[PDB]
């Protein structure tokens, strides 16, 4: 016969223990900015760690990391809605507006030493030109893309790269393996541009097939499949995306085609066709026109249902908004002269390029109180541990004891040295990365409608 | 004798047919979703995500470029997924219907 | 076929595939095997799911059907096909394509001499999507060669 | 050949489609 | 302007902008922030001096239809965005127009 | 002393204007369709059908 597998713990949405109240609280940052170099970060010659002119472009992920005030340390005038003993308080998110304020205009870059051999669109005759170095200076655009993700934990990308090989096979050609990795998206790691989401650091020796800005950085791409599938839902609340691209020319590589095209598939050639050209073509994406109705920004975005089991609530008092933009990525040009004269020569002047990328943020929260009882305290501890510590209400003996006696030597270490390992908590895993930070501790408010989002919210809810 | 070279155009991301659920409420044929023999046969074509990388290894290392030293390989990858939701149907198998199915297969 | 109210999600694991986009590569001196398989975007990808048969299944309560004279079958009522990658379009070519001239703006002429004239060109494709779901494999069609009719002194061969 | 032989479940609302279907059923 | 306290520089505002590139050029002159050396591989011959790596694109506009203009139509201000619901103190106004679809030469 | 050269886009048949009826309901003037003196002047200029 047959029988039902086995019962397993099932998660539950936060409609049913977190109850909500009606105490709305605007917040909001000031105008964030950055000014730097568009292609490569300028290093100081004497000290080679201190950055002199930092690197910022349009193409990077601008992952912010907002901070919140701990809403248990509020001195309320009236504590009439909750006994302070049994309840706790936690912030829920119900609004957003991620503005920008620079004009349109797509940005172009290039490499000085790209690997163009010839053009393969309308004329590529025979025989091939002779030479040893045939690299020329080319420019290319990018694919236009926009996205916007909020959530309680940082978002996780994915990229290809060189990996582990296999055992000895007597006819195995030289070819690197590929393997799908996982990560957490930092700030400055480039987004894809139609050359695939693959590392360019350990996979290109000739160093000459991208523009300079991505010649040694690993272009990730967000992973919508994995992030949606986690049953807790603490990594996506809301996400939007829109992109487009189309090819402009076609270009072929230059080198030994490391795989051979087989003899069977073409009538072999004579005369001026003794050599056989490469088949390694690579395109050049360009992107299209950028209107002002296909933006994603300067518009409020209410929530009432997220796409997971976490209905807005953020534990641990932080969010993580990420934005990408390449509609507003123009690149200026500065020219300071050396001498003052009345005739042009090309050797008087000096050309430094620059780039800006600036932002703004606005929020509107809501105060919701957990009733903490017997069946709930166990459930949050299964989820995480740092929640039930940081409300400063206690600590958890992790077993009630164990079955094994585990052989504790207490003669103190002179015979068969076991793993001593004096521990330390490290206080977070998030500290190793580099997020743009923004503080919101000093910027709350209780009166909405002296602010922009306060007057748009109070009409939308009919208040 | 002429022949034209085709080309695609601006592939958007608001004109794609994937990444969103459907709900079959009434199929065009006769059966509304019953799968006899317990198998389906989905079939997907796409040529919007037909990107083609370029890998490149070396043999010698120097400080001067020549075309000789490096070898190029092209590779390509296609990552998929599927999801389904099924329901449960009971056939009241009387004397007529056993012929109705036996003529089918 | 009647209906009941017992739904059952059944999600696959994610799939990958990785290879060469033009042709497969077969190892020498064996030639019955392939080193790197030919996978390109243009091919079909005909999946074929299998479902566990609902008479050998662990139902928590078999008191809604009388199993002497009934049977159970699965019926699809939803579907979704995820897919994750960038949005890049792709190029193919041929190193020795039979292009003779160009015929859009300028072909002023005496004739051109020579025996071979093939070049290396490259073009992309018409962008295309479709999905289709069945209980039998889908049936295509294509043109091809046929019986020469063997008669009547055909001047055009 | 993909193989859904033992990947089923009878609980809908722990899966990325199963929440989208429970709202479409009005339930 | 919108986040001003009294909210008295907008009652009503609209915009439409579009642009795409037509050509790409590079500039001339001694490059100031010179390229670092750990990002590419040098050479000799016709690759003696690195070429100037300052590119700038040109804008070129698009088609200028008449189905999507903004003028010649009325605009009833039912509820302005800020706090001044239309009331203009001091007996003056300020309308600004920027129009570059009627700019023939 | 620059001058551009203009050019038309594609000329589809969903953006045509003619070959349809137009029922007057309220003209923009005060003259709600009355034609004094028994005449009308209809002025039509087309460019989609200007082959040579």
């Amino acid at each position: 016969v047959y029988l039902p597998p086995v019962p397993v713990s099932k998660v539950v949405s936060t409609d049913e223990y977190v109850s909500r109240t009606s105490i709305y609280y605007y917040a909001g940052s000031s105008r964030l900015l950055a000014v730097g170099n568009p292609y490569f970060s300028i290093k100081s010659p004497n000290n080679n760690k201190k950055v002199l002119v930092p690197k910022v472009s349009g193409l990077q992920y601008r992952v912010f990391r907002v901070r919140l005030p701990d809403p248990n340390k509020f001195g309320f005038p009236d504590t009439s809605f909750y006994n302070p003993d049994t309840q706790r308080l936690v912030w829920a998110c119900v609004g957003l507006e991620i503005g920008r304020g620079q004009p349109l205009g797509v940005g172009v870059s290039g490499h000085p030493y790209l690997n163009k051999f010839d053009d393969t669109e309308t004329s590529n005759r025979y025989p091939a030109q002779p030479g040893s170095d045939n690299r020329e200076c080319l420019s290319m655009d990018y694919k236009q893309t926009q996205l916007c993700l909020i959530g309680c934990k940082p978002p996780t990308g994915e990229h290809w790269g060189k990996g582990v090989a296999c055992n000895n096979n007597a006819a195995a050609t030289d070819c690197p393996p590929l393997e799908l990795f996982n990560s957490i998206i930092e700030d400055g790691d480039m987004v894809d541009t139609g050359f695939g989401c693959m590392d360019f650091g350990t996979l290109q020796a000739n160093k000459s097939d991208v523009p300079i800005d991505i010649c040694n950085s690993t272009c990730k791409y967000p992973d919508y499949l994995k992030m949606a599938s986690e049953p807790y839902g603490d990594s996506l609340f809301f996400f939007l995306r829109r992109e487009q691209m189309f090819v402009r020319h076609f270009f072929n590589r230059a080198g030994k085609l490391g795989e051979a095209v087989p003899d069977d598939l073409y009538i072999k050639g004579s005369g001026n066709t003794a050599v056989i050209q490469s088949s390694a073509f690579f395109p050049t994406p360009s992107g299209s026109i950028v209107t002002s109705e296909s933006q994603l920004f300067n518009k409020p975005y209410w929530l009432q249902r997220a796409q997971g089991h976490n209905n807005g609530i953020c534990w641990g008092n932080q969010l993580f908004v990420t934005v990408v933009d390449t509609t507003r990525s123009t690149n200026m040009t500065l020219c300071t002269e050396v001498t003052k004269e009345g005739t042009y020569k090309n050797d008087n002047f000096k050309e430094y390029v620059r780039h800006v990328e600036e932002y703004d943020l606005q929020f509107v929260f809501q105060l919701c109180k957990i009733t903490l009882t017997a069946e709930i305290m166990t459930y949050i501890h299964t989820m995480d541990s740092n929640i039930l510590e940081d409300w400063q209400f206690g600590l958890t003996p992790p077993p009630s004891a164990s079955l094994q006696d585990t052989y504790r030597f207490v003669t103190s270490q002179a015979i068969t040295c076991q793993k001593t390992a004096p521990p330390k908590e490290k206080e977070d895993p998030l500290n190793k990365y580099t997020f743009w930070e923004v503080n919101l501790k000093e910027k709350f408010s209780a009166d909405l409608d002296q602010f922009p989002l306060g007057r748009k919210f109070l009409l939308q809810s009919g208040l």
